[PDB]
C-alpha cells in the first residue's frame, strides 16, 4: 500500500532527510501534511514543493502569514495554526506514521497525539523519552503503536537486535534473547583527548546548533541517548554500556551472549536511518551512497574516562532512578550550558551546577506530563539559582 | 527439543569447538555420533568422555582398533568403519543436525548423505560448493535441507543478512530484501604491505609468518578468499554485482553486508571458531559458546584496503572461474593444491604458484555432473598440474 505521513517538525535537517527519502520512493509514501513551529519561509518552499493537504505552524501567527502566502503558493493546501492542530494532523484517520521530530518539550503533547492514536511513530524527539518515558511506553502499549527510533544510535541498535526485539520495544526480554550487551557509541566530543586539568579553562570557542555542540562536549547528549536506549530497549545498567568511537563510522553495537558482535555503520546521513523507520521491516533507497571504505580511515575506541565527562555519570545514575532524576537533569542541563555560553560559568561546572540540583530535588498519584513539566520549570528555577552562586 | 547432532571430523579444531559448546549447553545439545579417520587414542578418549551412540573411524583398521579399547571405556557405544558407515551416522532417523568437518574431497559423499536425508547442515567443509555448488544446491533444495556455514566470514554474512534470507540460502532474492551487496572480508595476508616486486623472491618461511601450512599460503595468495567468495556465491545466491572484496588487515570485522539504504551490517568478534558454531547449532536462538566477549579497548585500530589483481592474482582467478561454473572451480582448487605443495617443496617460486593455477585453468576450459565426475576431474587437473610445475624448473 501506499504510506501516508505527518511530519512534525519538517523545515529542520530531520525534516529535509524525510523528505529526502520520500521524494526517492515516490510509489510508496506521500505527504498528507507538514508541521513546523515559526519558519514560514522555509515552510512555504516546502509546501510548494510538496503540495501537502494540511500545513500547521505550532505559532498562530506565523499560521496566518503561511495561510497568506499558500493562497499563491499552494492554494489547495489547508493551513492551520496551534497546539491542538499539531495533534490534529498526528491523529488523522488517513495518516500511516508520524514523523515525530519537534524538538523540546513542546514535542511531547503532539508525539503523545500519535502515540494514543495507534500510529506508527518515527521518533527524533529526545524529550519524550528523557523527561517522561515510562508514560510514552505503557502509552505505546496500551494503543498498539508502533515505536522506530530515528536517532543514528538507537536505529543502529535497533538493526543490530533480532527480529523479536525489534517487534517489542518497551517491553524486550533482551537476556532471552541471546543480547548480553547493548554498545551505544560516540565520539567523545572535541575533548576527548584533552587532559581533565585544562577543562577548567575551555571557552564556548573551542566547545562548539550551539546547546547541542556543548552536549556533545561534556557527553551529556550521550547520557540523553543512554536514558532513551534503556527505555527503547529496556535495558538494565550492565546491558547497556557506552563506548567512545572517535570516527563515528560505527554508530553502536550489540554484543551477543556467544560472543558476536554485530554493528551499523554507514555514510553521516539522517537519511539511512530515516528509512529504515519508513520502510521497516522491508528497506528502500535513501540517497545515500554506499559507504566507501577507501575513504573510511582508521577506526578506534576508547572506554569513557567519568573524570573527563561527569554529565555522563549523571546521566546514568539519573536513568536508574527514574523520570524525576532524569527530568530534573535535563531541565538542569539547559540552564548551566546557557550559562556557560552566557561566560557566567567555566565549562567544568556545567556538571557541577547538574550534580547541585539534581540532589536538591531527589530528597523528596501517578505521573503526567503536565507534573513532569512543573518539575522541569522547578528545576530549572534551582539550576539559575546555582548559577548566580557560581560566579 | 533436545537437539540431536552427528559429528563428522570429531577429532579436528572444528570437533573440539563444537564439543565446547555442547559442553556449555548439556540440556540443549547431545551427541548421538561422532566420526574421524585414524586417531584412535584421540577417539577414544572422546568416546569415553561423550559415551556416544555411535563412533565412526573412516580407516576399518582403526575402526577395529577403536572397538576393542572401546569394549569397556564406552560400552554402550557402537563402533563402525568405512565410508558406508559416516553416511550411515549422517542419515540417521534421530539426528536433528551434522557438523559436516571431514575435510576435503572425502568429505563429499556423507556431507551429501545428509544433504539427502534432510538434515540441518553444519556446513565446515570447503569442498562440498567450491567442487560441487550447483549440484550441493539443487539436492539442498530437493530434501529440505537447511545449510548453516560454519566458516567464520559465511557465518558472519549470515548474521548480517535479514531473517527470510538466513531461511532461504542457497535461492535467496538478494536485491528483493533490499541487500545491495556482500562484503567478504579477508586480512590479505603477510604480503598486505610487500611490494609486487618482491613476490618472486618470497620463502615458505615468509609466506607461513593458528593454521595449517596449505591454507596459510592460500591466505598470502589469497586464493582462500576466493575459494570463500566461490561458495559466497552459492549460499547466497548473489550475482556478480553483489559479491565484493575487502581487505582488512586485523580479521576483527569478519565481513559485511551492504544494504539499500546505506546501512552497513558488520559482524565482529574473538578469533573463536565456537561463535560461528554456536549459532550454527543453535539458529534462530543464541546459546552460551564459552567465548569471552570482544574487548573494545583491546582491539586496536582497524583499517581497510584495496586489493589489486597485481599482488593477488589468484583472486582474480577465482572470481573468474567462479562464473564459469563447478568444472572451473573443481580445475582451479585441483591446482593450486598442486602448485602450493610445490611451493612449499621449493621447486617453484611463490608467483608461480598463480601462473601455474592459470595454465591449469586454460588448458580444461578448452573442452550431467556428479561428484565422481568433478573427482575425476579434480585428478586430471591434479595430473597436469603436476606437469606445469616440472616445466617451471
Ligand atoms: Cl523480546
Ligand atoms: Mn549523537
Ligand atoms: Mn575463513
Amino acid at each position: 500500500g501506499m504510506q501516508k505521513l505527518t511530519i512534525l517538525g519538517a523545515t529542520g535537517s530531520i525534516g529535509a532527510s524525510t523528505l529526502k527519502v520520500i521524494e526517492q520512493n515516490p510509489d510508496k509514501f506521500s505527504v498528507v501534511a507538514l508541521a513546523a513551529d515559526s519558519n514560514v519561509e522555509k515552510m512555504q518552499q516546502l509546501c510548494q514543493r510538496w503540495q501537502p493537504e494540511y500545513a500547521v505552524m505550532a505559532n498562530k501567527e506565523a499560521a496566518l502569514r503561511l495561510k497568506m502566502a499558500l493562497a499563491v503558493l499552494a492554494p489547495n493546501t489547508q493551513v492551520l495554526g496551534g497546539q491542538e492542530a499539531l495533534c490534529y494532523v498526528a491523529t488523522l484517520e488517513q495518516v500511516d506514521s508520524v514523523m515525530a521530530a519537534i524538538v523540546g518539550a513542546a514535542g511531547l503533547v503532539p508525539t503523545m497525539a500519535a502515540v494514543k492514536a495507534g500510529k506508527r511513530i518515527l521518533l527524533a524527539n529526545k524529550e519524550a523519552l528523557v523527561m517522561s518515558g515510562q508514560l510514552f511506553i505503557d502509552e505505546v502499549e496500551k494503543s498498539g503503536a508502533q515505536l522506530l527510533p530515528v536517532d543514528s544510535e538507537h536505529n543502529a541498535i535497533f538493526q543490530c537486535l533480532p527480529q523479536t526485539v525489534q517487534g517489542n520495544l518497551g517491553r524486550c526480554d533482551l537476556a532471552s534473547q541471546g543480547v548480553s550487551h547493548i554498545l551505544l557509541t560516540g565520539s567523545g566530543g572535541p575533548f576527548r583527548y584533552t587532559d581533565v586539568a585544562e577543562l577548567e579553562a575551555v571557552t564556548p570557542e573551542q566547545a562548539i546548533g550551539p546547546k547541542i555542540s556543548v552536549d556533545s562536549a561534556t557527553m551529556m547528549n550521550k547520557g540523553l541517548e543512554y536514558i532513551e536506549a534503556k527505555w527503547l530497549f529496556n535495558a538494565s545498567r550492565d546491558q547497556l554500556k557506552v563506548i567512545i568511537h572517535p570516527q563515528s563510522v560505527i554508530h553502536s553495537m550489540v554484543q551477543y551472549l556467544d560472543g558476536s558482535v554485530l554493528a551499523q555503520m554507514g555514510e553521516p546521513d539522517m537519511a539511512t536511518p530515516i528509512a529504515l523507520t519508513l520502510s521497516y521491516p522491508e528497506r528502500v533507497k535513501a540517497g545515500v551512497k554506499p559507504l566507501d571504505f577507501t575513504q573510511v580511515g582508521e577506526l578506534t575506541f576508547l572506554q569513557p574516562d567519568f573524570e573527563r565527562y561527569p554529565c555522563l555519570a549523571l546521566a546514568i545514575e539519573a536513568c536508574y532512578l527514574g523520570q524525576h532524576a532524569t527530568t530534573t537533569l535535563n531541565a538542569a542541563n539547559e540552564v548551566a550550558v546557557a550559562a556557560f555560553l552566557a561566560r557566567q560559568i567555566k565549562f567544568t561546572d556545567i556538571a557541577r551546577v547538574n550534580d547541585s540540583v539534581l540532589n536538591q530535588v531527589c530528597k523528596q498519584g501517578l505521573d503526567s506530563l503536565e507534573s513532569l513539566l512543573e518539575l522541569d520549570r522547578m528545576a530549572r528555577t534551582l539550576a539559575d539559582e546555582v548559577v548566580r552562586e557560581r560566579a
